[PDB]
RNA sequence: UGGAGAGUUUGAUCCUGGCUCAGGGUGAACGCUGGCGGCGUGCCUAAGACAUGCAAGUCGUGCGGGCCGCGGGGUU
């Protein structure tokens, strides 16, 4: 029903009288291929309490992506932190053009032909941010008449 | 009918930031190796110095001859 993959798994430490202790931190990304996707960042002393952690935290937070023939409607630009994404539709037959973070985040999506550019920070977490934030501000011809009927 | 990023400053993080790599290209060269054919291509340096051969001539339907040779005439 419900499609999952991971982003990037990372180690992080902190500082303790002895030594350093480590907690793990996970990206997970989960989609129906439909139109809705969910991005989670979860953290856990073992790295599969992360994975699932994520995968929880992903599935509470959705996003409804309004797909046009496998595509996105209009090209978009998003600036999340020190991150930029740029999206833009393609015509079918050209494939997901994107770096390991966009492509699985729009694969799990339901896209099929995008054309991306990840700019500034290539931070994963900033990317990942950035293009949820990026389908999150996707309209529809329908919607933009929606907000001008008056 | 058109756009992918990654490694690296830290105990870990975000940012700035340089370096490096994956791509394509070449009148190429070098190493190891090396079977055939087609089409292209081949002094990027000393515009340094050059043996040798060939590479710019042709018209007797513009003109008079030289040399060598043959034939026929004026003459016993
Ligand atoms: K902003
Ligand atoms: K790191
Ligand atoms: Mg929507
Ligand atoms: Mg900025
Ligand atoms: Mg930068
Ligand atoms: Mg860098
Ligand atoms: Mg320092
Ligand atoms: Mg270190
Ligand atoms: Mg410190
Ligand atoms: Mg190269
Ligand atoms: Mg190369
Ligand atoms: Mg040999
Ligand atoms: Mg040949
Ligand atoms: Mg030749
Ligand atoms: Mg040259
Ligand atoms: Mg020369
Ligand atoms: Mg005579
Ligand atoms: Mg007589």
């Amino acid at each position: 029903d419900f499609e999952e993959k991971m982003i990037l798994i990372r180690r992080t430490a902190r500082m303790q009288a002895g030594g350093r202790r480590f907690r793990f931190g996970a990206l997970v990304v989960v989609g129906d291929r439909q139109g809705r996707v969910g991005l989670g960042f979860g953290k856990a002393p073992e790295v599969p309490l992360a994975v699932q952690k994520a995968g929880y935290y992903a599935r509470r937070n959705m996003v409804e992506v309004p797909l046009q023939n496998g595509t996105i409607p209009h090209e978009i630009e998003v600036e999340f932190g020190a991150s930029k994404i740029v999206l833009k539709p393609a015509a079918p037959g050209t494939g997901v053009i994107a770096g390991a973070v966009p492509r699985a985040i729009l694969e799990l999506a339901g896209v099929t032909d995008i054309l991306t550019k990840e700019l500034g920070s290539r931070n994963p977490i900033n990317i990942a941010y950035a293009t949820m934030e990026a389908l999150r501000q996707l309209r529809t011809k329908a919607d933009v008449e929606r907000l001008r009927k008056g």
